[PDB]
Parts: structure tokens; sequence; C-alpha cells
């Protein structure tokens, strides 16, 4: 069976718990006050940054070369205008990386290091996700904080050089179903991203305490 297909069932639970979480609630609501913002956009900075550092460290390699899109995808820079908005220049050192953040920063260095194929696990989980909810998430929190409407704050929803989320999103999993990849592997894939899923689901518990 396609991957993609074998993703969006075998990790529809982990999607929903993480998804049924406190703090997503809350901020869809527009429940969620500047400084606890600030301590999640911290969070994906971090998290982030450790995962396109590992995809570009594995930039060439078969197990996901097709899958590496630097100029569509990639948060760091957005995130980093964020911080710079939210914390002020000297924002580098205001911050540290939380500690359930912290131990997903490890399990993608330790995936990006010796086990690459899983790789598509972890961007599969963030970006593809990141990619349809953008719009919705950027007006939340542009009305609950009171953000300025040149977009300062909210830039890592905006995929400026995606020109349509639908299309790009189809060619995505049709690179990902065409990896060479036998069915043993495949299975790795799926409990990866549930993995994938419970660290995002303990991150957003920490930032709900």
């Amino acid at each position: 069976a396609d991957l993609s297909e074998l993703l969006k069932e075998g990790t529809k639970e982990a999607h929903d718990r993480a998804e049924n979480t406190q703090f997503v609630k809350d901020f869809l609501k527009g429940n969620i006050k500047k400084e606890l913002f600030k301590l999640a956009t911290t969070a994906l900075y971090f998290t982030y940054s450790a995962l396109e550092e590992e995809m570009e460290r594995n930039k060439d390699h078969p197990a996901f070369a097709p899958l590496y899109f630097p100029m569509e995808l990639h948060r760091k820079e957005a995130l980093t205008k964020d911080m710079e908005y939210f914390f002020g220049e000297n924002w580098e050192e205001q911050v540290q990386c939380p500690k359930a953040a912290q131990k997903y920063v490890e399990r993608i260095h330790y995936i990006g290091q010796n086990e690459p194929e899983l790789l598509v696990a972890h961007a599969y989980t963030r970006y593809m996700g990141d990619l349809s909810g953008g719009q919705v998430l950027k007006k939340v929190a542009q009305r609950a904080l009171k953000l300025p409407s040149t977009g300062e704050g909210t830039q890592f929803y905006l995929f400026e050089n995606v020109d349509n989320a639908q299309q790009f999103k189809q060619l995505y999993r049709a690179r990902m179903n065409a990896l060479d990849l036998n069915m043993k592997t495949k299975e790795r894939i799926v409990e990866e991203a549930n993995k994938a899923f419970e660290y995002n689901m303990q991150i957003f518990n920490e930032l709900d305490q």
C-alpha cells in the first residue's frame, strides 16, 4: 500500500490525541497570552532548527533527497524573525529550549545521524500539517495578541515561496510514495511518526502547566 495511506491511517490515533490537548484547544479559542505564545514559539524554533539541520545533512541521501525543499518549506528563518519580534535583537540570550522539546531535538539528531530513512516520518508530521493549518492559526494569533498587521510575529505560518499549498502538498505525497522502500522500512516510518506525535504531545503538555 501507499506510504501516505499507511501514515494517514496508522497515525490517526496519535494525531487526534495531540490535537485534543488542552493547549491546542485553548489556542483555537483565542485564549493564549503573549508570554505563553512566546514559550510555544521558542519550542518551535529549536525543533525546526534541529529538523532542518538534519534535512540539510541528508540532502543527498537516496532515502530522503526527493523531499528536500529548503526554499518551499524551511521555517528556521521565519521563526528567527518572530523571535526577533517578540524578544528583541538579543533574543538568543533570553531563551532556553524547554525540557520536553530538548528530548525531541535529541531524537531528531539521532534519527538524522543514524537512521536517515526515517527522517521523512518527522518531516511529514511537521510541514504537511503546517502547510494546511497555517492561515487559520495565523489569524487567531494576530487577533488574540493584537499583532501588527504587517505580519510581525506570525511569519512561521506563511509559506511565502509556495504558490498553491494544495498543489505542492500533492507533489510531496507523490514523491514520498515513490521512494524505493520495502514493506518493513515503511512500517518503521509509521511508528517513528507516532513517536513524533508523542513528542509533540509532551511539548504541548509542558506548555499547559
